[PDB]
């Protein structure tokens, strides 16, 4: 029914901006919060009153208690947490509701409990949803670990249960590398995710990084809206992302789209979020996580659906009945997503720090870009270091491929190296035009690196 | 029928940009041209190879022999004349015959027949196109004005019939505006276009400024892509323009397409060209003048068609055929383009000449940006103000408000002032939310105006 007077965003960036858009097309007056290294930020001046607050660049974003504060204090009544920082934290989404706020995600138990990587699994293998044969839960010892990976056969993988953003993971050919990498990983994350939980799965070979988009509403309403490939990777993290996926059929992508969908709607799922799927060399998937949240890449798939997820969340998130039903839901043409790094990618992307000098942003028919740039924007140790996302669209795969293309070629971004070049090489690179990439594709695919300056 | 290899784009700013792109896509090395004090233009930037040309800055685009000679010397194929300049210059697109180049646009004989506005309304009354009634043809001196005028009816209209871009036009509501007028007209178009030649028509009071855009090969086939409302203008010069109209039903949308598609065939039109209208308050359409080129704000219609106006432009300039039939053409949802000019409205939209400072594009889902400008883009009194085109898309016609309202509030430029602010007003006002605006609409509401600086 009636719509948010004020939402506070509690994230930065090109995410904040998006978020604030998303709210003023809706008439919603919006709050910004920044770290004094950030006061002439594009979210700080796109929102209608911001707040400098936090004693360290990454405590502005991760004080749940200060941020609910601002909140009570300035009179918002919903807070959206982007993604990162506290956006898949339950003690931040209970918090905001024992405090009469409305997070605008899923509810705080759904988050819980999707939190853990291994319960998570568990979950989604009672609801029909095949999963990575591995560990049933937390790796008890080392001992535990040498014995299941007999079990499920190596090589296997160990990851962080609580982790995140491809850090946490490491490769297991052996009991050798096993029990070495073990501590490698562990040390690792009591340090880094505060959980020192290790789980363990099958490691499957060539595969496809394959995720299902779902949407649901407060009144049990929920649809799925078709699938990202988000197989080319460095660290673990995503670089290019394409929707639909080449992978699928229309068939395959409505009985897997069917299945997400029955199993979001017996954890009681509403908000956005998204099923991670690994798709072996035969093309079958296996569920890894799930992201209670929005992700980075969503652009892709409003591009070919048609459908406003930010602003579908803020309208669940205020009571509004989800105006789709599958049938509904359809998918047109294909859309490009690059991530445009300040990061060098001949130095193992070693991150660029500086100052952004010449920025000139593309534009035209079938050209959409998510960024929060300008002259004079510093790139820091702190954050991410995504300056821009590039996303496109065109009817057919390689009219796609060449909007892209010709779109980065025209990127104008100096005084800090960025992805650009790289990923122009990607898509003249006649195995990605093809559709053939795995998540191995920069290691089978040196040559994109040879670019000049 | 083969793609050219290289297109020569004779023309500057946005629409040399947009060409680019276009040819960029299609795998077309571009060719730019540009004057001295340009040197930093986006467009030449853009462009595979830049030649710095004429003898001050407007004969860099105006001298038709040496821009077909520098085509010939660097191979290129074909040239694509935008808009304005040399875009309707019968002489310019007659030169590229005999030299063996392709002009990317109807024939020459079609721009030298629709040259003149008293002509074409002729050929428009004999093809079965309603026309304002008026005087047959030119008017040979004012002593025939005064006698017409009393025929037709005040008020009446005086318009140079080799008029273009808003000059030599003046409302006459008795016999003496009509003598006064006459002179000062004549004059204006003799400095202005170098012929005298006037034309009377009625005055429609409060009208709406209604073109249909058509698009055909050279096979004969043609077809109309709907109509825009540009009836929101400033010294006859357009500032907002939105597809489709409010006014027309998809009846009269399929009736008057269908008459200008057919008058279209009769003079064997081919390429992009644009029949435009006055309607009337009873909701009726009198042709006034064809635009034989692209005009400024073909992306509203090819964001709620899909067709990609200019790439079928070249593709058609090369033989291919039109791959569309009039059955096929969608008109989804709603656009409004918005021109974001160097001028400022409180001091009658006079040119504001400086150096552009802070600058920030905005970019989400449904917003698209023509643009060519960065920190230190320099508007130059030489030039037409225009730094950038905001487009957006929406299903229904409240949200698309909402959307340009709030894209516009983000689109940060200092350093000269601009037409955003205005354009935000007109976007909160209730007349344009309702639908209710005429070419009077900025005459009619002082309101827009009162902004703080
Ligand atoms: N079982 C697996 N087999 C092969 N590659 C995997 C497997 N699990 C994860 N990966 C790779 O790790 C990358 C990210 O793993 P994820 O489990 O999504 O960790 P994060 O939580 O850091 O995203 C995936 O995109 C995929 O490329
Ligand atoms: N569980 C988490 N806790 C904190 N930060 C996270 C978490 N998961 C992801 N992030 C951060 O969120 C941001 C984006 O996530 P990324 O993995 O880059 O794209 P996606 O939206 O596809 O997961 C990155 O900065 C990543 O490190
Ligand atoms: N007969 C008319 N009655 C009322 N307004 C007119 C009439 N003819 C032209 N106009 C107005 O003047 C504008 C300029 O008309 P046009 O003939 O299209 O001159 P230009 O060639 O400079 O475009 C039109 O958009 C419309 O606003
Ligand atoms: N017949 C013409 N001859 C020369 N310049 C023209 C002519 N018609 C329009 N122009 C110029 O072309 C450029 C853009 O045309 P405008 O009238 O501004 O939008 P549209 O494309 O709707 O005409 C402006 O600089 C205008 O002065
Ligand atoms: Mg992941
Ligand atoms: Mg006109």
């Amino acid at each position: 029914h009636q719509m948010f007077k004020k939402v506070l965003v509690a994230n930065r960036g090109e995410i904040a901006c998006r978020v604030i858009r998303a709210c003023k097309e809706l008439g919603i007056q919006t709050v910004a919060i920044y770290n004094e290294i950030e006061s002439t930020a594009r979210h700080v001046k796109m929102a209608d009153e911001a707040y400098m607050i936090g004693v360290n660049p990454l405590d502005t974003y991760l004080n749940a208690e200060r941020i609910v504060d601002l909140a009570l204090e300035v009179g918002a009544e919903a807070i959206h947490p982007g993604y990162g920082f506290l956006a898949e934290n339950e003690h931040f989404a209970r918090l905001c509701e024992e405090k009469g706020i409305t997070f605008i995600g899923p509810h705080w138990k759904v988050i819980e409990l999707m939190g853990d990587k291994a319960r998570s699994k568990e979950v989604m293998k009672r609801a029909g949803v095949p999963t990575v044969p591995g560990s049933d839960g937390i790796l008890k010892d080392v001992e535990e670990a040498k014995r299941i990976a007999k079990e499920i056969g190596y090589p296997v993988l160990l990851k962080a249960s609580a982790g995140g953003g491809g850090r946490g993971i490491r490769i297991c050919r052996n009991e050798e590398e096993l029990v070495r990498n073990y501590e490698n990983a562990y040390n690792e994350a009591v340090k880094a995710f505060g959980r020192g939980d290790l789980l363990l799965e099958k490691y499957i070979e060539n595969p496809k990084h394959i995720e299902f988009q779902v949407l649901g509403d407060k009144y049990g309403n929920v649809i799925h809206l078709g699938e990202r490939d988000c197989s080319i990777q460095r660290r673990n993290q995503k670089l290019v992302e394409i929707a639909p996926s080449l992978l699928l059929t229309p068939e395959q992508r409505e009985y897997y789209g069917s299945l997400v969908v029955k199993a979001a709607k017996e954890i009681g799922y509403y908000s956005a979020g998204t099923m991670e799927f690994i798709a072996d060399e035969k093309g079958n998937l296996y569920f890894i996580e799930m992201n209670t949240r929005i992700q980075v890449e969503h652009p892709v798939t409003e591009m070919i659906t048609g459908v406003d997820i930010v602003k579908w969340q803020i309208r669940i998130a205020a009571g509004e009945r989800l105006r789709y039903s599958q049938e509904d839901i359809r998918f047109n043409g294909y859309s490009i997503e690059c991530r445009i790094n300040a990061e060098d990618p001949k130095k193992g992307f070693a991150p660029s720090i500086g100052t952004i000098e010449r920025y000139y942003v593309p534009g035209g028919f079938g050209i959409r870009v998510e960024h929060a740039s300008s002259k004079g924007y510093e790139i820091t140790p702190y954050y991410d270091s995504l300056i821009a996302k590039l996303i496109v669209w065109a009817p057919l795969w390689e009219v796609a491929v060449d909007r892209m293309r010709s779109a980065l070629e025209t990127y104008e971004i100096s005084g800090v190296k960025t992805t650009i070049p790289l990923l122009i090489n990607i898509m003249k690179d006649k195995d990605f035009r093809d559709g053939k990439f795995t998540t191995r594709y920069l290691e089978e695919h040196p040559h994109v690196f040879d670019y000049a300056e």
